[PDB]
């Protein structure tokens, strides 16, 4: 089953979509799934509704929301920031946790890249409340990584501008200032429970030793890592979708259920 | 005002957003925005919801709705074919026109890259009933450039396999053999009204001299071209972006008013 849904909290208006298992009632375990920089709730080359689609046929629900200033929803790229999806992610967990449908003691976290950064963090957060997390090329990085494209390039054009122009977004003085006190990989230490990895080899938005650091500082034992050979950032292919996806949904009918 | 909307033909749900303008109220001048080839009703860097919302300013109403086997929509990318996208076309149209804030005799037609190619065919489909037309980059030539690289490289892969990987998505092998049959210069020869053509001097996907042939081989002079110096196939900048949204607004409420 799938229909939109809609979120508004202070001024903002946030949308997205619920997905639902068909053959199953009562309450069911649910996904939560934050996009990426400059991605919106469908992703790149629809791996968000292909993997939403794959878990209500093994009795997993999911939702999928379009962070505000990007997407369907309200707002502009500019008045965008890191803390501003963090507080954006807070009220969609409390609003999935708001529908009869809902099982509290079954909800899962899937994050891509900026997304992925976002969900180590709220996992922390709720450590006692989210039961498994699962990271898709988690940009834990994305503090230096801004930093140090902000240094090299586009410094003087922000300041004198006020924003600088990524690819028809505004990316606003202010993201680069909220982002340079936040610390990713520092802020998702402490999610006890059960962790997946998602990386490809050939990333190189997210370069593939990122994993590394994320398995040696941020979690123990209790997060493993799934390495697809030659992939790129979004697993832009047939093959490399499918193991993305069928893992991610393997992890999830485990340790979900 | 923003809303989700939904259409179901034939064993296939539609899903959509009808943007509706809060000022004016009674019955409203509506523009229907076809998407792209692998892309999805929000476009590349939300152009569409920009567009969509530039539109809602003048009193102008649009529908964004995703193809079926695309973004939202049910369906993969496997049974999707142009002829596919031509049928969810006719049901967007009679969509909007079955509203009770939509004006029958104002409707307007939008489309880009395939998306232009879908919307030129529409538009000459409806001559009396599309009061105006505006093509982002129009595909016209997509039957060509599909038909070349079948030859390159798809068509082995296709005849063995049944399909071939784009990037994510699976191309079918019927979506050859139906395209082939096409010839989009004379299916949308024979509109008869005011047509605006938004094209990019460096546009990778779709020649810059390919609109030079719409305009001699498919219009008179009902069809205009605006220019984008330097832009390229989506206008990724926001130079680019504003001259493209503020000019085909500008038209649309021009003609349809």
């Amino acid at each position: 089953l799938q229909k939109a849904v809609e979120i508004t909290y202070n001024g903002k208006t946030l949308r997205g979509l619920l997905h639902l298992p068909d053959d199953v009632k009562g309450k069911v375990p649910l996904v939560i799934l934050f996009h990426g920089f400059t991605g919106n709730k469908v992703e790149s080359h629809f791996i968000f509704v292909k993997l939403s689609r794959a878990l209500e046929k093994v009795g997993i629900g999911s939702v999928r929301f379009d962070f505000y200033g990007s997407g369907e929803s309200d707002g502009d790229f500019s008045e965008l920031t890191f803390s501003s999806e963090l507080e954006d992610a807070r009220q969609i967990l409390k609003f999935v946790k708001e529908q009869p449908t809902t099982d509290p003691e079954r909800i899962g976290l899937l994050g891509l890249s900026l997304g992925g950064a976002i969900a180590g963090i709220v996992a922390r957060e709720y450590k006692d409340e989210i039961k498994a997390l699962v990271l898709w090329a988690p940009a834990f990085n994305l503090p230096e990584l801004i930093l140090n494209e902000s240094v090299k390039q586009y410094g003087a054009i922000l300041e004198q501008l006020g924003f600088v122009d990524i690819g028809g977004h505004k990316l606003s003085k202010d993201f680069v200032e909220d982002i340079s006190k936040l610390n990713i990989f520092e802020l998702s230490k402490g999610y006890d429970k059960k962790v997946l990895i998602v990386h490809g080899t050939n990333d190189e938005a997210v370069e593939y030793k990122v994993s590394d650091r994320i398995l040696k500082e941020v979690y123990g034992d209790n997060a493993t890592r799934v390495t697809i050979e030659n992939a790129d950032h979004t697993f832009k292919s047939l093959e490399w979708e499918k193991k993305a996806i069928e893992e991610s949904v393997e992890f999830f009918k485990k340790e979900l259920l």
